[PDB]
């Protein structure tokens, strides 16, 4: 997150990372089960941690569960990024609990002008590199389909939108990919893409999730 604030430990519940060895991507939990993040985070291997604030140090309100299988959308491209999205079930259930939570999936998709959080351990420089230990947060606006599509021409579908500043200085980056964008309590969004981070005319890109809540249900009901 560039331009973003210190969230507070355990602030946002559903925040997951996904862990190889290493954080390499963000996730939401929306049951004691299951998370879900982006299908370009794929890989064999993932260990899911809940309750985490600093990512480096034990603070005691952890949860450490390996994922039993996962499922990338049956329409995922990785060349275009449409339909980045995948589930991710847990070996156990998670220990609910104010600290570690569920967040809600949408019944509606939230309109332009809508305010959300998006949050991560990525990348706080649009210059250089540097990686927070800690959850970083940031609110921002959903931007109108067509300032998005102005901004990426001929790269954005029905099943992505654009947040953030057309100004620059304050967006997401690597390393929050598959985290949540959350608007009024529903995870309406997740990290996916964007030209550079932070850079002006270039707003952050997100997963349209509110197209995808059949899906999930159905994928859940079912594995
Ligand atoms: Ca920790």
């Amino acid at each position: 997150i560039v331009g973003g604030y210190t969230c507070g430990a355990n602030t946002v519940p559903y925040q997951v990372s996904l862990n190889s060895g290493y954080h390499f991507c963000g996730g939401s939990l929306i049951n004691s089960q299951w998370v879900v993040s982006a299908a370009h985070c794929y890989k064999s291997g993932i260990q899911v941690r809940l309750g985490e604030d600093n990512i480096n140090v034990v603070e005691g309100n952890e949860q450490f569960i390996s994922a039993s299988k996962s499922i990338v959308h049956p329409s995922y491209n990785s060349n275009t990024l449409n339909n980045d999205i995948m589930l991710i079930k847990l070996k156990s259930a998670a220990s609910l609990n104010s600290r570690v939570a569920s967040i809600s999936l949408p019944t509606s998709c939230a309109s332009a002008g809508t305010q959300c959080l998006i949050s991560g351990w990525g990348n706080t420089k649009s210059s250089g590199t540097s990686y927070p230990d800690v959850l970083k947060c940031l609110k921002a606006p959903i931007l109108s389909d067509s300032s998005c599509k102005s901004a990426y021409p001929g790269q954005i579908t029905s099943n992505m939108f654009c947040a953030g500043y057309l100004e620059g200085g304050k967006d997401s980056c690597q390393g929050d990919s598959g985290g949540p964008v959350v608007c009024s309590g529903k995870l309406q969004g997740i990290v996916s893409w964007g030209s550079g981070c932070a850079q002006k005319n270039k707003p952050g890109v997100y997963t349209k999730v509110c197209n995808y809540v059949s899906w999930i249900k159905q994928t859940i009901a079912s594995n």
